[PDB]
């Protein structure tokens, strides 16, 4: 039911310093649950050091106008483009307002990255079992379209970009300061 997609392949030789820097916006997303129709905006600031990823996450529920903040931490796989994180909930100033629930995790795979674009996949789990998954197209610019290389990657696993929700058309509110100040 909440089974995560197969054939999610980590990019070979992802440039760590480039990917794990700055702020990424989700320009297009595809939630593999067809009934997940609430509109969201998302941005994050992933960082890596000594084999451990530490990232700040920002969601904005467009339906409800409520934003939420998390931080995630986990080991980067030897392949250098996949990681499984545990997450807490923080407030806008970075202070923990709810501890990590040990029964939850998520696994990020960076499928492709090109110029200012990337394609990632996220598998959400509870007690090590799949509970849902989503593909996201990332860009450094919220208003930009993906590089063709990102399209090729989508096409390799029989996904088409037209199926994705386009976020630039939504009434997104972003907390950019939360992400830009991450680990400063
Ligand atoms: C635009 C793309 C995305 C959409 C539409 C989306 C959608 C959602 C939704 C609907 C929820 C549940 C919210 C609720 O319980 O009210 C959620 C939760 C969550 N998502 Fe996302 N997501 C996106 C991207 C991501 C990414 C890229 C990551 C990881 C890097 C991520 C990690 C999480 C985490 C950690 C939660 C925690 C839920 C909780 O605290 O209960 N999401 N997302």
């Amino acid at each position: 039911p909440g089974e995560c997609s197969v054939n999610v392949i980590p990019k070979k030789n992802l440039d760590k310093a480039k990917f794990f820097s700055g702020t990424w916006y989700v320009t297009h997303y595809l939630d593999m649950d067809p009934q997940a129709t609430e509109k969201f905006c998302f941005s994050f600031a992933p960082r890596e050091s000594g084999g451990t990823v530490k990232e700040a996450l920002y969601h904005f529920n467009v339906d409800s106008k409520v934003s939420f903040y998390n931080t995630g931490t986990g080991p980067l796989e030897s392949n250098g483009a996949k990681y499984t994180a545990k997450f807490n909930t923080v407030d806008k100033k970075g202070k923990e307002i709810k501890p990590a629930d040990e029964k939850y995790s998520y696994t990020v795979t960076v499928i492709e990255a090109a110029k200012q674009s990337a394609l990632i996949h996220i598998c959400l789990q509870e007690d090590g079992k799949d509970i849902g998954d989503l593909y996201s197209v990332l860009n450094r610019n919220k208003n930009a379209l993906p590089n063709k290389k990102i399209k090729k990657a989508l096409n390799k696993v029989s996904l088409v970009l037209t199926k994705f929700v386009v976020t630039k058309d939504l009434d997104c509110k972003y907390d950019d300061k939360f992400l830009s100040s991450w680990q400063k």
